[PDB]
């Protein structure tokens, strides 16, 4: 069921911070209803890189994405950048008409970053705006700290759980930070 | 006087949407307290590019840039990036110390991607959060649209007169969509 009302969530994994020089090694997706329900839970896809690329991750990237597997299954996997985009767009296309939603989650701008470099049709299938959590959570410790209290990240690997737990602060903020 | 909970405002104009194919052409940046008074506003700044960085201008760009005269002002500006850089570092450094104001303005993603390549010092200087007022809009407008209708943009060529609506909007959201 396409909703034009309906919102993507993307996180992505790169072996580091800049587009021109990293790449994109994980990618998952989710699709929540207007009201932040949990529609349908995309594929989360480790994205294959040569093992030159893979070289030139910085010290800290090396240690977080061997230390959770990530390596491994990038090493094995069988998808490169625009297989692992037209799998993710296959699954967007049954839930989201194109153009309308935002790019949703934390600090999703870096994350953009990389998808207009490497996954440029996937890019093109967002909303132009952002709606970043993070900039709720900046607003929320600016001018009015005590919700902050109220609900805490527990932090994971899995790329999933990570997105899940964005709807979650973002439900918190409409909650009690944002005044329906 | 430089205060840790002060935020910094941009606004910047581009030749094109590709960070690596296009140029910056225009930056101007404000300063505003924590609660969004206008402390200081920093200068606006066309910067120059080639003539034929210019001629990479696709129509939509072209067209905009040179009925507002932004053209004119590059061809002749003596300010390329890294001295229009230094000299929005100059005013900053007065009113914000670094690492603690995130990126604020109205879909600065798309802003910040230039910053990142061509002038990185600045970009730095952000605390690594955005403060995109646009997220409130999107937000707004699915989950209390009414709203909507009491807040307009008059819509200008003059980059301050941007911002400061910025500015605006995000005082319009903190009183009729922020819980106190």
């Amino acid at each position: 069921s396409a909703n034009e009302n309906n919102l993507i969530w993307i996180d992505l994994e790169m072996t580091g911070l800049d587009p021109e020089r990293d790449r994109i090694i994980e990618i998952a997706t989710l699709v929540t209803d207007a009201n932040l329900n949990i529609l349908a839970e995309g594929p989360t896809i480790a994205v294959h890189q040569s093992d030159e690329q893979l070289a030139l991750m910085d010290d800290w990237n090396v240690r977080t994405h061997t230390a959770s597997g990530l390596v491994e299954r990038v090493k094995a996997s069988t998808m490169g950048d625009r297989e692992a985009e037209l799998a993710t767009l296959e699954f967007l296309k049954q839930w989201v008409p194109a153009g309308k939603s935002p790019i949703c989650g934390n600090s999703i701008g870096q994350d953009r970053r990389f998808l207009f470099k490497y996954m440029p049709e996937l890019e093109a299938y967002f909303h132009y705006r952002y709606l970043d959590v993070s900039t709720l959570k900046e607003l929320a410790r600016r001018w009015k700290p005590e919700i902050l209290d109220g609900f805490t990240k527990q932090g994971t690997h899995q790329a999933m759980d990570d997105i899940r737990e964005s709807v979650a602060e973002l439900a918190y903020y409409r909650e009690h930070f944002i005044k329906l």
